[PDB]
């Protein structure tokens, strides 16, 4: 069922297909987005190319790593890290609310990841529980949307900046510890009325710290919103981590010269030469893909 | 109660398809556990019930019975055995304009009727539009239908809301797609707010001209459905038969055919009248109505 070096196995998403697959050369499992470009309107094509630019650049243990991009005139393939544990939504529906200790663990990962995005002036602009995935080890991997929307969407304000993500993150925290959305309703006009006033139900079991942290995210006025760096200093964020406070993620420097992997690739028939070129050039080709994939 | 429950057919509140034991008629019963409904769900359930009781149009689903217990409310209603109009679009592709028109005159009629009684549906969708055995409309997710004023934080209360929505419904009926899309709400909003939309190459100029009467950004500059009823596209194929506001037929609570049958069933002429005039939607009312087929 071959494209590049990948044995396709089950589909796992449709609507653009997502196939789970084996990298022939390393035997590693990965997910392959298959995208029919011939079917995409102009601004979908925009958002696709953008997504791709961003994919290429983020390197955080809780954002899904991109491995390979195979472009053809009609079809684009995005080969990427596969989160076996599925959505966080699912897990909530499944086991109900998270105890605060667990929400915190997931949530540190979440805030870290989005802060990292921000360092690179990337805003996710549309976060949801449908975007938060889980690996084998219950780690977050970042990959419908009304109840996440910031107030400014319903005031026709500009909806451009980082503070959009901050509001979002408030909703996510709230869902993570309560098992439900802080602003709901059976229709858009209710939903909006509720988002705009900004009040939300405080569940009786919720710790006061938790509620204090919510108040740092869900502030109505955009320009009065914390940065994620500031929020990163919050007490609830840090309970259980008295020594390793959440600080902005620092990504580690590239290493395109790993002898372990280079040797293995040379066997495979790759040249030290191209291996270098592809890595330095950040080509995301079969050579880059392989090197990265052997990192596992 | 008086009903044999058959296939379930919705959950999330359940809907069971059932047969009225005494008439053998198929009905759908919404079963609702009130004990799990929070406050404003409860307010809405009560509102939907008020409205249900009062609308009597051949393209809104009839209420037949309301059975109240402390914990559980059941709503007995007409069952649209043709499914969602959405499903049918996804199934058959777009509608030819002639068919769109046939469905759409029923829809506009339905909603216009609603307005005559000062009800605004406030939230129309294609998930709200069903079909019966004979592919007739029976009125029963939501962001692409939302009017501009939703994103302007402007007040969102009046019938002109429905008029915008109708536009969107018209458009998806004949194009098989929504006029304002996007993969996120920031997009969708920018689009709804500009107000411009793709005109498919096959669309008639008449059709497009009707769209123009619906999808008018400024709320207070929007037609009433009575005026729109007068439009050309609406009336193509109906030159004798211009659509007009539906006139409710006059209360008929004394049909002797049904009254007799109900007397033997052990019902008194008395209660039969009370239940009907009083619009009680109790078992007696249910039965009388259901005997009407």
């Amino acid at each position: 069922p071959h494209i590049g070096n990948y044995r396709l196995l089950k589909t796992i998403g449709k609507g653009a297909k997502v196939k789970l697959a084996r990298h022939i050369l390393t035997g590693k499992e990965v997910a392959v987005k298959i995208i029919d470009k011939t079917q995409l309107n102009s601004s979908s094509l925009q958002k696709l190319f953008r997504e791709v630019r961003i994919m290429k650049v983020l390197n955080h243990p809780n954002i899904v790593k991109l491995f390979e991009v195979i472009e053809t005139e009609k079809t684009l393939y995005l080969v990427m890290e596969y989160a076996s544990g599925g959505e966080v939504f699912d897990y909530l529906v499944a086991h109900g609310r998270m105890k605060e200790k667990e929400a915190r663990a997931k949530f540190r990962q979440i805030v870290s990841a989005v802060q990292y995005c921000h360092q690179k002036f990337i805003v996710h602009r549309d976060l949801k529980a449908e975007n938060l995935l889980l690996d084998a080890d219950m780690n977050i991997k970042i990959a419908g949307s009304p109840p996440y929307a910031a107030p400014e969407l319903f005031q026709g304000k500009k909806y451009d900046g980082p503070e959009v993500d901050v509001w979002s993150l408030g909703v996510i925290l709230y869902t993570l510890v309560s098992g439900s959305l802080p602003f709901d309703g059976q229709n858009l006009k209710e939903l909006r009325e509720r988002v705009l006033r900004g009040k939300y139900r405080i569940p009786f079991y919720m710790s006061t710290d938790c509620e204090n942290l919510l108040k740092k995210f869900l502030i109505l006025n955009p320009s009065k919103r914390g940065t994620l760096e500031q929020i990163m200093k919050d007490r609830w964020m840090n309970v259980g981590h008295e020594d390793d406070e959440l600080k902005p993620y620092v990504e580690p420097l590239p290493d395109y010269k790993d002898p372990r992997r280079t040797e293995l690739m040379v066997s495979m028939g790759y040249t030290r030469e191209e291996i270098q070129d592809s890595l330095v050039g950040q080509r995301y080709n079969e050579v880059m893909a392989t090197y990265l994939l052997l990192g596992y």
